[PDB]
């Protein structure tokens, strides 16, 4: 009911957080790696 549905959008939004850093993250380690390989 009413108390499920507010716990799965709450998953569901977490989630969305969640990829979306360590997204960016995956990109800034592919990023540094290359600036660092310029030593």
């Amino acid at each position: 009911g009413s108390n499920e549905k507010v716990e799965l959008q709450e998953l569901n939004d977490r989630f969305a957080n969640y990829i979306d850093k360590v997204r960016f993250l995956e990109q800034q380690n592919k990023i540094l790696l290359a600036e660092l390989e310029q030593l």
